[PDB]
Order: structure tokens, then C-alpha cells, then sequence
């Protein structure tokens, strides 16, 4: 799917991780 940086993040975020990355198009979780 289309990965947005800031889009990623917040996801990640309201999901409850602490950032969120896009990696080759991939979004990634952070904690």
C-alpha cells in the first residue's frame, strides 16, 4: 500500500507505538 511518512506515524501513534517510519514503502512501528 502507499506509505506517507507523517500518515505512518500518526497511525502508529494513535495505535499506541512512539513514532512510525515508511521502509521501501512499508509502514513501520516504533516503541
Amino acid at each position: 500500500a502507499a506509505c506517507y511518512s507523517s500518515d505512518c506515524r500518526v497511525k502508529c501513534v494513535a495505535m499506541g507505538f512512539s513514532s512510525g517510519k515508511c521502509i521501501n514503502s512499508k509502514c513501520k512501528c516504533y516503541k
